[PDB]
C-alpha cells in the first residue's frame, strides 16, 4: 500500500520528457501543487501518466503548450490539456471502451487501473482543446 508523492513524480516526468517535446516545438505549462500524496502504487500511476503524456504529444498541434495541473481538494485532481483537432462528442463518449481505437493508446486500461485505485479518468474536448481529467482519492 504505497504512498506516492504525485508532485515529485510529475515534476520529474515533465523534466524527463523535455527532449520528446522538441520535435513538434511543444512546451510545458505547469501548475503543480506541492506535497500532494496519494495512496497508489508509484510505478503503476507513473506508467499511466507516461501514456497520457505520450498521447498528448502525439495529439498536439505543433508550437503549442501542454498544460499539466495537479490540485488537492476533496480529491486529488490531475488535468492534462493539449491543443489539437477537436474530438467529436460521439468519439469522446467511447474513448475508454476497449478496442474502440480499432473500430491515443492505453485509455481503456487507464480507466480500469484508476477505477480499481478508487479514482477515475474522463475526457473532454471543445474548441481545439483536448482535456484528460484524472481523479485519485486523498489519503
Ligand atoms: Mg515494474
Amino acid at each position: 500500500t504505497e504512498t506516492t508523492d504525485l508532485s515529485l513524480m510529475l515534476e520529474q516526468l515533465t523534466f524527463e520528457f523535455l527532449p520528446l517535446l522538441e520535435e513538434k516545438n511543444l512546451n510545458w505549462q505547469l501548475n503543480l501543487q506541492k506535497n500532494v500524496l496519494a495512496t497508489v502504487d508509484t510505478e503503476k500511476i507513473a506508467r499511466v501518466f507516461d501514456n497520457l503524456i505520450r498521447n498528448a504529444i502525439n495529439y498536439s498541434y505543433p508550437d503549442s503548450p501542454l498544460l499539466l495541473e495537479l490540485v488537492e481538494s476533496d480529491s486529488i485532481h490531475i488535468r492534462l490539456t493539449n491543443r489539437g483537432k477537436t474530438i467529436p462528442e460521439e468519439m469522446i463518449g467511447r474513448l475508454f471502451e476497449p478496442f474502440y481505437r480499432m473500430d491515443g493508446l492505453g485509455l481503456p486500461i487507464a480507466k480500469e487501473i484508476l477505477l480499481a485505485s478508487g479514482g477515475d479518468i474522463s475526457a473532454e474536448s471543445k474548441d481545439e482543446t483536448i482535456i484528460f481529467n484524472v481523479r485519485l482519492p486523498k489519503p
